[PDB]
Order: C-alpha cells, then sequence, then structure tokens
C-alpha cells in the first residue's frame, strides 16, 4: 500500500482518529492518538515527535526527542474503539539526520530482510508463528518487605473443582479442565468456545488469514489461534497486532489474557513456536527428498545455526526470567538442543508435511512470546544464515521422547540454558553472528544486556522466593 | 466575532440558557446562568452585576458590586448540560467608571498583548501549552486536631496490583500501570483510551483544533491532550475551557480529574509546558541557522529573561505549595535554571523542529496548571520582553542529564526555588519587569502576595505533616 | 562515685544484667545487655565494643569498630525489667587511641563543662529543664505513593466527646479535656492522676529529686513532671533517663508517650524550657538587686548571647521539622526574640523568684525535646558564654503579650526562625561561638547539618502534605 | 566441636524460649527484603601448646603469617567453601550490597563491608583473631566450622597470600576498582558446581569423604536448587504478566 491508499481508507471508513504505534525495545507496542484532521501528507513527509526517554531501551533524557515515519502497509481499522480509529505502525528515526534508529525493533527486521537478500542465499524468509496464551479471570500480586504473592484464577482451573461457588456466587457446575487436559475436549469442558470465536472474527476483520483456533493443553483457559505465515517483517507486525487483538477481545468480554511463558506451576507453558523456511526466486529451498525428514542441506545447516547459537540466541527468543520456568521437562517444550521429525519433545521439530516441496519447513519450539518478535525473528534468521554460511552441521537427530532418555544418553546432549543470566552472559561474550551486515549493532546488544540485567535479572535475584520459606523458615 | 454572531449562534442552537463566566484571581472560572430570554443587547451595552466580595482576590464587602461585559470571541456551546447552554467569558469592570478591573486576569492578558505591540519588538506572542492531568477514580482527605490524611485511587494504579477485587467487587484483571511506566503502552495497559477519545471529541465539538492525546508517564491514569497554539489571550481562554471540558468529561463518565502538580509521591508530576514564540508582520523572529539550537538573538534574549527572572516569575507560573513537590529530580520536571536542546531534564528545552523558521520555538517546562493561565502567560511574556529589551544573555546551555550531576557540579548551576514562600518573597522584592506598561499593577501584585501567604503558605506551615510522625513520634 | 561503688550496688541489688547505654547523635539512647558475670574490672579498664556504623551520626562501615568506657555516676537500677538490671551510661572512644570521640554527645557536654572552667567566668552551669509530653492511647501513620496519614488518639481528647463508645466498646463517660483546657482541673477531668503518680514513684526510686507533676494545657493527656536542676552533663543524663522512665511507665500501663514538639494541631505544643544559671566558688552570679528583673550583668549578657545566636542555636535546641510547628503564636511558646519577666509569650522569661540571689535565673522557653539534650545544653552554654565574653547587650525587655502586638511594634522585633532549613543554613554560615575551645568540632557541626538535610528536611519537602489536597485538588 | 554443639543447643533454646512466649523465631539468612539479613559471623583463631598463633605486632592488623595464610585459604577456597557455610538458596539473598554482609572476597581491619574483618583488639596477642563474615545459620555448624578449618589449613600449608586488604566501603568502590576484586558467588548452584569440581582441601586426612561431599551436592540439587528453579517467582508476574 501507498500513502494515498491509506488516506483513501481513512476517508472511506470515516475514521475519527489515527493511532500512531511503534515498538519499544523489550517488545510492547506504544501509542498515541491524533485526530483524522491532523492525518495528512505532512505525517508522511516530516513525521511525528515523541519522548524517546520514556520508552524502554531508547534515549537518555537530554537526547530525548525522536521522530516517527509511517509504514502504510500496517494500516488497519481498530476493532475495539467506539470512536472509529485507524491504527498505523511507524519506524523510529533520528530527528536531526532522519536516518533509521539503531534500536527501533522494526528497523532490525527491515535490516534483517535486506541482509538476507545481500547474501545471495535466499530472497524471502517465511515465519509462521504459534503464540499460545491463557485466558484467565483474574490476577493479583505484590512484593513487600515482609511478604510477596501472586495468584491467577480461571473458572476452568482444576484448582477450583472443590469451590463451593464461583467467583460471582453462582453454582460450581463442574466440567473444569484437568491439568494437562485442555487439548482439546468439546464443550462444556471447553469453556471458551464463544470467546475464541470472537477472537477469530476480530482477527478476520483485521485482515488476518486464519488457519485455526483451539483450547490448548493447560487448565484454566489455555488457547491457541493460528494465522497464515508471512515474510519476516510482516510476520512480526502480525504478531504484535495479534497480541493486541487477543488481549483486548478478552478484556472487552470480562477476561484477562497473559502471554507469559509459565504462569502455572505444573501445567503447560505458553510457547511461540516459529516455523521457518527460506525461498529464492519464487522457489522453496528447504526440501530434499533424500535428506533426513526431507530436509535440504540449506535447511539442515540453518538448523545447525539455531542449535549452535542457541546459548546466546535465546537471549532474544527466550528473553525473560519466566521463560526458563517453561524450559523444564514434561510439557512439550524443549530441554536440550536437538532436532527431530514429528517430535514435540525436541528443540526443533520437523512437522510431517509429506512430499510437497513448498510445505517443507522447520519448527523452532524454544521461543516464547515474552519479548520482541522483531528482534526474535531477526535473531533466528541471523543464526540460521551463519549456519548456512559456515555449513554448521547439527548433531544427529534423536527420534525419542527426550524427557525419558537414560541419564547417560542425556549427558552427551547439550541442554537448554538454565536461566536468563546465562544467555545474557553468553550473548555478551559471543554475538558476532548478530552483527553481520550491521543487522544488530553493538549499541543494541549492549543496551539489551544492560536492560535485562538491571530491570529483570537483579530485581528477581534479590527478592526472596516463597518456596524459600517452605524450605528454610525452620533452619 | 460580533454580538450579532453570538445572538445568531444562540438562536441557531436553540439555546435555553446562557452561562456567564469570568476568572477569579487564583485561576478558577466562576459562573452564573441567565435564561435565553434575558440574553439581549443590554447584556452587551450595560453588562451584568455580581458580588465581587465573594470572589477571591477581588473586592471587599463594602465595595462589593462589580460589572461584567461579554467577550463575543469566547462563545461556545456547553457539551454537558442537558438544557442547551451557551457559555461566554466576560471581562470584569468597575461599575461606576466602566473601566477594566486591575485584578481581572482576562484584563491582564489583554494588557500584555497591547504592551507587546507597543514595544515594537513583535506583534504576536504564540503560546502552545501541554496541561497534563490525572484521571482518578476517587479522592478523600481531611485535617483535624489529632490527625490528617489524603488518599487518591485509580484502578490502574500500581499500588493496586495486590488487590483481591476492584472497588466495585469485580475481579482484579491486572494490566495496571507501573510507576513511571504509563508513557505509553497499548490497551489494555492503557485503560483510558475510550475516555480520552470522549475528551478529544468534546474538545473538537467545542471548536478546538486538536493535535494529539496520550497516556502520560504516571501510574493511575496520567494523560495529556494537545490542541493548537494561539496568541496569548486566546490561548489562556482555551486553557480554562480545556480544563473544564476535561474535568466534566471525566465526571460524566464516573471519574475524577485533578490538574494538581504532584498528587502522587514517587511518580511523575503534571506540568503545563508552554511552547512560546514571537512573530512580527507575519514572519517568525525565533530562528537563526547559525545559533545554538537554531535560535536567533531575540530568542536567546527571551530565554535569558525567563531564566533571569525565574526566582519571582515562578510566583505566577508555579503558584502553589504543591508546585514545589513537582520541582524535584527524576520526573522530567526542572530542578535548575538551564536551557538545552532536546533535553527533558532542563528548565527550557528547545524541541527539535528542523530548519523550518516557522516552527522554531522554546519550551518553558517549569510551569504547572495549579494557577491562572492569564497571569502565567502574561508574566512569562513580561520576563521574555525584559530579557529582549535588556539583551539578557542566558548562561551557556548544558546538554546533560541534569538529575545525574554529582552534587558539587549540580551546585555550580542556579537551582529552581525550593518552596513557594521563597518565590513570593522574591516577587515582593523584585517585580518591576511585570509592572512595565502597567501590565501588572502594584495592587494586583500585593493582593497576590497577601492571598498566597494567608490562604496557602501559612495554612500548610502550621499543620503537622504525616511524615513528621514517621520521623519524630519516638524522639 | 567510683567503679567499686557500682560493683557494690550490683552485688547488693542482686543484679542479673547490666545494660550498657550511650547516646546516638540525634538524641536517642542506645543499649545492649551483658550478664552480671561479665560486668567486671575489664569493663572499666578495656571498655566494650559496638558497631559505630549502625549508629546515626557516627562511623562509616569501613571504620565501624568503636569503644565504650563506663561513667560510674550514671548507674541506676532499671524499674521495668523483670530480670534485675543495672543501667549505666558510657562515653564513646576511638578504639585505637582511646581518645574521646568527637561526635559522642556525652563528650560534648564534658568538653562544655571544662571549657566553662577554663574561661574563669564560672565553674558550674546549672540546667533545670521542663520536658512536657503527651500521654496518648494510640498512634498510626504511613506514607505511600497515592496517600499518607497520621492519627493520634487519647480517651481524654476533645475530638472524642461525640464517640458512641470508647475504643474498647465501653461507654463514653464524658469529662474529656477541652482544647487548651487541661491545665489543670481535678479528676475526673484529669484522667491521668494515677499514671502520673506511677511516673513520679518510678522517678523517685531511680534517684531523682522530684518537685512536681501535673496535667498540662493540651487535650488528650498532656503532662509535665519536674525534677531538681543539676550541672550540665548530669542534667543531660537526667533528661535522657527521665524520657526513658516516662515512656516505659506509660508503655507498661497500656499507653504511649510522645515528646514530639507539636503532635496536635490547634492545641499546645510540648516544650523543653531550660532554666539556667552560672555559679562560681559556691556563689551565684546571676543576681543584682538593681538590674531589670534582678538580673546581673553576667545574666543580662548571657541572655544577649542566647537571643543573638538564636538563629543558629535553634539548630540544636529546636532540631526537627516538627519543632517549627510549635513556634507559632497562641500556645505559650515563643514567636520572636525577646526577654521579659513573668512572661509566658516571651523567648526568655525571668521567673518571679524574689530577692534570694540563689534563686535568680533565666528560663529559655524556645527549646523542645525533639533532639539531643547533651548537644542542646552545651550549645546554649556556648551562646551565653560568647555573650558574656563579648558583653552582648540584649535589646530591651518587652513586658507585653507578644502574640498581640500592633504590626509596627512587632516588625521591630526579630522573629523566631520559620523552619529547620533556615536554622541549619545559618548554623553552617556562623558557628564560631560553638567551636570555641574545641567544644563543638567542624566534623560534628558538618555531620549534624548533613544529617538534618538528608534525613529530615528533604524527606518532608518531597512528600505532598494532605492539606495540599484540601487546597489544590480542584485547581 | 564444642562450639558446634553449643550452636545447635543455642538455636534450640532461642527457638523454644520464643515459642513458649507466644513468638516464632527464624534463623533464615534473608526473611525480609530490603532489610538486614541474619549472618553467622565466625571468629576464628589457632593456638598451639596453650599459646596463640595469630598475633604479630608488625603485621597488617597485628596479624601473623599463620593468620594471614589462614585468611588466604578462606578467600581462595570461598567459591567452594560457601557450599558448607552458605548452604541454601536463601543464603544468596543475603549476599547483596548495603546490609553489612560481604559482596566480594577481601579482608580488612575494622571493616563491616568485608568478607573477613579483623576486629580491633589492641595488642593482647590472645585476643587477635579473624572474623569470617560470609557464613549464615541456614545449614550445619559441624560441617561449616570443619570446612572453614580445612580451608584455612590448606592456606597455611601452601602459604596462600591473600590479596592486599582494601580499607574502604566495599559497596561504594568505583566500577573499575570493584571489577578488579573477586566477587562472592551469586547463587547456590554456582558454589555447589564449584565444590563438585574442587574439594580436595576438604578430603585431606579423610576429614570430609567423597560420599559426604556427593550426598551434599545431590541433596542440594534435588531438594533445594531444582525445586526453587522450577516454581515461578511472584515478581515474575509483576515483570511479565502483561508481556
Ligand atoms: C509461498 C510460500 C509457501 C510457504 N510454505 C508453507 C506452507 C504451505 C503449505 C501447503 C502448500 O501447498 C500448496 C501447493 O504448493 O500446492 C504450500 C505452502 N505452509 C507453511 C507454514 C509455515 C511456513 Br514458515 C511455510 N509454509
Ligand atoms: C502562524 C504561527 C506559526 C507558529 N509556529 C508553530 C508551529 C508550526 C509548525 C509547523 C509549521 O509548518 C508549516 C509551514 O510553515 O510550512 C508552522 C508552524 N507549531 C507550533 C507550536 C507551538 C508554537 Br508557540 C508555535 N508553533
Ligand atoms: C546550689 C544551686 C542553687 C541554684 N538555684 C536554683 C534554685 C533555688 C531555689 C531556692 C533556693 O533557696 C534556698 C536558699 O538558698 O535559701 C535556692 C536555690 N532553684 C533553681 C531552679 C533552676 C535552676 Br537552673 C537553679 N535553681
Ligand atoms: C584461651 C583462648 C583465648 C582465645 N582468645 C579470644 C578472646 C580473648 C579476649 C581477651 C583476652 O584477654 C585475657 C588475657 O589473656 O589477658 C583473652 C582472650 N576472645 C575471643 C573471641 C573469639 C575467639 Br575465636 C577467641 N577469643
Ligand atoms: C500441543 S503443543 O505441543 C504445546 C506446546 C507447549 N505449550 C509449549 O510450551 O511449547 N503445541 P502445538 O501442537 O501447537 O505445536
Ligand atoms: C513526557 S514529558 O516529558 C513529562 C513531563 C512531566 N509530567 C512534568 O513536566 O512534570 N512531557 P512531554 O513529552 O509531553 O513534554
Ligand atoms: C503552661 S506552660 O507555659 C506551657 C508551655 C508550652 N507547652 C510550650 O510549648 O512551651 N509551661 P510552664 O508553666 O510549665 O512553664
Ligand atoms: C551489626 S552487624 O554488622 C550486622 C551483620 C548482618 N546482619 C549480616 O548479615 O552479617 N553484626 P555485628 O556487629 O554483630 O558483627
Ligand atoms: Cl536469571
Ligand atoms: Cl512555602
Ligand atoms: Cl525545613
Ligand atoms: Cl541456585
Ligand atoms: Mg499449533
Ligand atoms: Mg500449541
Ligand atoms: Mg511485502
Ligand atoms: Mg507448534
Ligand atoms: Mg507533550
Ligand atoms: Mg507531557
Ligand atoms: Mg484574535
Ligand atoms: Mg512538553
Ligand atoms: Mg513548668
Ligand atoms: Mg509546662
Ligand atoms: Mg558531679
Ligand atoms: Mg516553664
Ligand atoms: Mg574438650
Ligand atoms: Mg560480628
Amino acid at each position: 500500500k501507498t500513502p494515498d491508499d491509506v488516506f483513501k481508507l481513512a476517508k472511506d471508513e470515516k475514521v475519527e482518529y489515527v493511532d500512531v504505534r511503534f515498538c519499544d525495545l523489550p517488545g510492547i507496542m506504544q501509542h498515541f492518538t491524533i485526530p483524522a484532521s491532523a492525518f495528512d501528507k505532512s505525517v508522511f513527509d516530516d513525521g511525528l515527535a515523541f519522548d524517546g526517554s520514556s520508552i524502554r531501551g531508547f534515549q537518555s533524557i537530554h537526547e530525548s526527542d525522536m521522530l516517527l515515519l509511517p509504514d502504510p502497509e500496517t494500516a488497519r481499522i481498530d476493532p475495539f474503539r467506539a470512536a472509529k480509529t485507524l491504527n498505523i505502525n511507524f519506524f523510529v528515526h533520528d530527528p536531526f539526520t532522519l536516518e533509521p534508529y539503531s534500536r527501533d525493533p522494526r528497523n532490525i527486521a527491515r535490516k534483517a530482510e535486506n541482509y538476507l537478500i545481500s547474501t545471495g542465499i535466499a530472497d524471502t524468509a517465511y515465519f509462521g508463528a504459534e503464540a499460545e496464551f491463557y485466558i484467565f479471570d483474574s490476577v493479583s500480586f505484590d512484593s513487600r518487605a515482609n511478604g510477596s504473592f501472586y495468584e491467577v484464577d480461571a473458572i476452568s482451573g482444576w484448582w477450583n473443582t472443590g469451590a463451593a461457588t464461583e467467583a460471582d456466587g453462582s453454582p460450581n457446575r463442574g466440567y473444569k479442565v484437568r491439568h494437562k487436559g485442555g487439548y482439546f475436549p468439546v464443550a462444556p469442558n471447553d469453556q471458551y468456545v464463544d470467546l475464541r470465536d470472537k477472537m477469530l472474527t476480530n482477527l478476520i476483520n483485521s485482515g488476518f488469514i486464519l488457519e485455526k483456533g483451539h483450547h490448548e493443553v493447560g487448565s484454566g483457559g489455555q488457547a491457541e489461534i493460528n494465522y497464515q505465515f508471512n515474510s519476516l517483517l510482516h510476520a512480526a507486525d502480525d504478531m504484535q497486532l495479534y497480541k493486541y487483538i487477543i488481549k483486548n477481545t478478552a478484556w472487552q468480554n470480562g477476561k484477562t489474557v497473559t502471554f507469559m511463558p509459565k504462569p502455572l506451576f505444573g501445567d503447560n507453558g505458553s510457547g511461540m513456536h516459529c516455523h521457518q523456511s527460506l525461498w529464492k526466486d519464487g522457489a522453496p529451498l528447504m526440501y530434499d527428498e533424500t535428506g533426513y525428514a526431507g530436509l535440504s542441506d540449506t535447511a539442515r545447516h540453518y538448523i545447525g545455526g539455531l542449535l549452535h547459537h542457541a546459548p546466546s540466541l535465546l537471549a532474544f527468543t527466550n528473553p525473560t526470567v519466566n521463560s526458563y520456568k517453561r524450559l523444564v521437562p514434561g510439557y512439550e517444550a524443549p530441554i536440550n538442543l536437538v532436532y527431530s521429525q514429528r517430535n514435540r519433545s525436541a528443540c526443533v521439530r520437523i512437522p510431517i508435511t509429506g512430499s510437497n516441496p513448498k510445505a517443507k519447513r522447520l519448527e523452532f519450539r524454544s521461543p516464547d512470546s515474552s519479548g520482541n518478535p522483531y528482534l526474535a525473528f531477526s535473531a533466528m534468521l541471523m543464526a540460521g544464515l551463519d549456519g548456512i554460511k559456515n555449513k554448521i552441521e547439527p548433531q544427529a537427530p534423536v527420534d525419542k521422547d527426550l524427557y525419558e532418555l537414560p541419564p547417560e544418553e542425556a549427558a552427551s546432549i547439550p541442554q537448554t540454558p538454565t536461566q536468563l543470566s546465562d544467555v545474557i552472559d553468553r550473548l555478551e561474550a559471543d554475538h558476532e553472528y548478530l552483527t553481520e551486515g550491521g543487522v544488530f549493532t553493538n549499541d543494541l546488544i549492549e543496551t539489551w544486556i544492560s536492560f535485562k540485567r538491571e530491570n529483570e535479572i537483579e530485581p528477581v535475584n534479590i527478592r526472596p522466593h516463597p518456596y524459600e520459606f517452605a524450605l528454610y523458615y525452620d533452619v
């Protein structure tokens, strides 16, 4: 789409307001609103200003002003606002030089796409993502000198089977979801069919191409909705809008959604599986009839890159402390760095898609939805490209239940990282693959390490955990 | 606009009531209502009476009667009243001589504009204002012999993360705003989108030219809406009308708004930044390609005047005891008398606007919304004009995060005043720049000093602060 | 008294524990307990260690170890502890050189007495103090992001005349104390006769020579108990023990005492009037039958010193933010700097004592109990001695109600400081009178200033006051 | 041994005196966030033939070579020794700056921010000692005291020189200065990993045996480290619910 397309949409829809959006470093979309009357060619030619110092990972206070220029391909009508609103994503630019900003996540994605072309390896990188989430009824939490707590709740949570009444006083009618039992019985066991239909419809009406929706494994309202894959930048923009549409459809219907990796102890985490494939000149590159799981050398070496670089790569794909509570055995998330066809205990699964070369792809199952998809997709691509360039051979696939390996076989397989501080430490020590062609710059990597250490790792580390009192009060 | 235009508007809108408004000295608009049937030429010819002894800063009881003459430019339909009402601002006049009143804030702004033109320096002073505010749910407070309290509350306040239910008993659904984290994530973190759209719509339907609206930095529903700049008197009239529309939009939708400078301890205050520029014969005066931050000699001298006179000027721009709780480090409000491009820790920031001479301006960040915009804007202009007349050179810009200076280096730059009594004392001792051209008169200045001492400074000073019990109960 | 006298007291009283006490810089006594078996000659010869970095105004963490040596004159049996305990005060010493510590308040008092002797002016400075206090039932307070409160309560408090029941559910029986009506009606209006008797008895049994006890002016249980004057250091040790006996007699009897200067708004504060006189070779120096109020030149000049140095001296005599809430008119506390016989509105009153030269003395009415009496009494003495030495003539006595002076007359009389930051600034600017003879050192004065700014002034200044909500919520 | 028997009985007496009087006592290293943790500082000295060994008037802080080398052993072996002296997950919540507990491996006279403080005891040779400030009460005093002894004795035997004392507030050092000093361990799993890799000083003379060391490592991993690691922390909801 072009600027005039967007002006025509706004006029055609009788839009009242335009919501100007961009991505902060950690991965939350930021916005402000302008009236339809202020949305003119000047928005495209000169841009709009904001306080870069109030956005995480961006500017210091004395260098605060930043600029925004619109991306007309991202213009969509907002399904929630009573006053008719057009949402458009923007790129962040330096207000003096007008150059793209080194810490604009959307810029990283753009650079990644252009670096791919420049290598000659492929022209298009397709990302099909599965961002699971929980549909809860309530959450509360706090952290004080003498105590701390959290509690999430959901009508369908198995912890409520014994409740005398529901939250609102109405009767307990049963049909709650057993732990690991939500994938995927029919209603009334599935208590969220109507709400997910609203989610699906809102996505459809926002121009998503829908594939499917279902309850997921977790008790207390785990869900998954799939939309069609796209090329990297478009997929990442799609992910951000999807999260917005999911969260607000829930909110408007009395619920509260979370995309955090592991809100429930002892039930499935929420992943962001990323199906990936490279194409060049309109043809697939991932397929070879004679390869293990029908994979070409290009595909196998991409995988080699992901599994080789995982120790630093997870800093962008699994970027929170809570991420590492999901990387534990028994919940269809990864615990080690192996690939395998058909295998949901693996780090990379090769889904069964038959002999169609155009369907052949890898599913990187490690990532979760707790950070920034622009950065995560870009980092995954760079890992895979370094694998191809250096012909990195992944270790032999292991077609077994990886949670039930004998202790000795498990010992020779590199494990997933234990905690965020290890991946940040590793990113700091080796990130040359990310800086290739300037896709990630040193200031971005240094800002990310610093942000994670100061705002996440240390704040969790210094606070006593509730289970420490269960273990140690009586020492 | 003319009287006949106003009568036609009232006729065309089928107005039932006319609301007669004027400003008290501290800065609250005052009103009474007349029926449409009493709104005739006589209102314009002879005016309307009120009790000047019931208005703060006005008359003594034995000289009570005062007169009001309408300003037809200010006629606007009221958005809130069920009975269709037309609002009009009035100037206050002596009921014997019919001369403008020396303590009518609207008269001061009139006088300021005429004085500007008389100096030959410029013919127009443009003021663009950013009046931030909090959208709360409730407030309570008292002061007794043996105790005193206040509490503000907001569903989005971070202090409520641990709440078991919301005030109405419905579940806690999270997405509350972190302290200093409100600028500006998408919904549902931003819980006020629909309400701010209603504010924007009401402003647009009252004739404002809107620029933008967003959540601000503060937890608990801080917000900002910007409308287009105008010349001084119009801008001050807009400001008063804006406060009224914001407040009542909030009220009609179950909320309560404050424009107080510092309602929350440890989170952002609410400022009233005033972007200012001088024009003459339809051409800008602020721009010089060769100057630091693109500023002309005229612009620099105006800044020199603001920062030179700040010690007394703040008596009008930062006119409350609570004003000085905002002027503390770490919250994008000023703590010293520095100007600097791009710098949200400075007293005067030069926004980055490029090489367009018509956009070049200064942002005076010290002011807040706690007083009287007619007086604030007028005092700012008088300081600026004194700076120009005396060629007052500002001290060199300091392009640093001003909150992070070590103490010995912080001390080398002039600090903002600590408390209201200091700025009132200073105004008392030095105010000649304000009395130039008779813009502010001695009786205005003395009334202001006396009012603030007797009704604000002393009442706060004699009341034990709750934190004194924290410090001293056990002495 | 000697070490052997203390060992015999401990033996005779069958003491089980000894409580080692010393004074921190702000004025709170500190303690730890040793078993009687560890109270031996070594305590007198080698001293005892503590963590100087955990005591306010003392050491940094890398120079933390300090020493304590006993003062056998201060040994008394503790009235409250079930296990028979002997309390003894200690002097603080450098653990390397064993020299007295320059920030030990008990050392400052010591140094003040010896300085006095070294001048030849006198050999003894007597201090008779009247430390008023409130006997409350309860107190709570807090300070949060969105709110702050305090409340004190007392059965006799006038704010309770309308209570349907007492705190414990029993009936409201009336006879509550009117504001400013507590001095001093008979029971049952006085609801604390039996408790003040217990206070009197505990004091007597701890070796005080009692003079009187009574209800004071304030509602909600204001009280005063007076014991016989003593020379400076003894007087200061007595004050500290008195505060301890008062607070713990109340506590053991279900009440809670504060010595804060102004716990109630609109009722009397709590002062610490300090009657003072200089003697030499067993003869008085303050008397002259021909002077105004029978005052000698020595006495007049001492008064001169007090009133001249007041603007910095109150940094030690009136050392808290709350102090300045008491220094307001209408409550028998001072509001300006004069002396006057018989006059309870004055800063220095000469009590009516007749022709007895041995009774002649001044009452400095300004001081309160919110700080450190070692420092307070020492600073007063150094001011008076500077006055004697430089023959500072006080301005003429004003024998009138100083709250009710006409405006002209009042403005010709220097006022008391308005606030703590003003007296701290003044102390920083002029403290030579205090450093005379090394009695106060620069490190003490610097630590005091720094402590008050960082730990009291700034913390109150940054917190919104509840009355700011009353004034400004609706701005 | 008497000291470790004393410690166990003391804890029993404190806990039960509290309990019989309506209260409840904990010896856990960090029950309050943003206030002081609870340490178990261990003052230590070696004597032979009824004579003290720690004193030398001419040494820094009046310390002999034998004392200095004992300190060398403590600071050198600290990365593994803390498995016995700081043996719980909660231990590492205490080892954070601002609360008079150690954050790096230095000795210093008079210094409550250091790992080893030398208390000021004047010139009496029988009072001269070191205070090892890192340990807490969350484990086993028999094993902690024994492990500290074995560390110090290894220091004496190999004459391990400690790095020079730093007589400064160790929480406030400039970054370049701070980065040049070895830090205390961050978490239990780091000290357990380190103990597993190097425990020879402890097995000397068969004081600690391999079966005790291996049982300790396995106990901590299975019953403490892994159970806390797999449970979401409340503050993760504060940080991440809205991601
Ligand atoms: C034009 C690009 C097709 C990409 N292939 C592809 C497909 C796909 C599936 C079936 C297809 O069959 C149609 C055909 O070619 O006959 C073609 C493509 N599905 C995914 C999912 C994730 C990802 Br990543 C790639 N995917
Ligand atoms: C006609 C008066 C234009 C004043 N300039 C001006 C503008 C402005 C911004 C852009 C402009 O570009 C249009 C043009 O001249 O090409 C012109 C003017 N924005 C502000 C905001 C606050 C204040 Br104060 C002044 N502002
Ligand atoms: C031996 C010293 C007597 C000091 N005089 C003195 C007295 C006093 C009062 C009455 C006296 O009469 C006894 C006599 O000498 O006949 C003697 C002394 N009362 C106070 C109160 C506060 C202060 Br300060 C001094 N006071
Ligand atoms: C007989 C053994 C004396 C040990 N010295 C010693 C002492 C001590 C303190 C003072 C002493 O003085 C008595 C003397 O010898 O004159 C003697 C010994 N205090 C401690 C505390 C912890 C530790 Br570990 C050792 N301590
Ligand atoms: C059923 S599952 O294997 C569950 C994945 C799990 N929630 C995870 O943490 O990755 N997902 P899918 O079948 O959609 O790939
Ligand atoms: C984000 S901020 O810098 C916040 C200003 C702050 N509330 C104050 O002036 O106190 N304002 P803006 O970017 O609108 O000028
Ligand atoms: C009755 S009063 O004058 C009251 C003094 C007041 N409470 C003060 O604040 O100084 N005291 P006194 O008669 O005991 O000297
Ligand atoms: C006052 S302190 O330094 C406090 C020690 C702190 N609780 C710690 O965690 O080691 N203890 P001590 O002076 O008893 O050695
Ligand atoms: Cl971590
Ligand atoms: Cl003030
Ligand atoms: Cl103050
Ligand atoms: Cl651990
Ligand atoms: Mg799926
Ligand atoms: Mg799934
Ligand atoms: Mg495209
Ligand atoms: Mg999948
Ligand atoms: Mg703004
Ligand atoms: Mg703003
Ligand atoms: Mg006009
Ligand atoms: Mg601004
Ligand atoms: Mg008295
Ligand atoms: Mg009294
Ligand atoms: Mg004596
Ligand atoms: Mg008195
Ligand atoms: Mg024995
Ligand atoms: Mg110790």
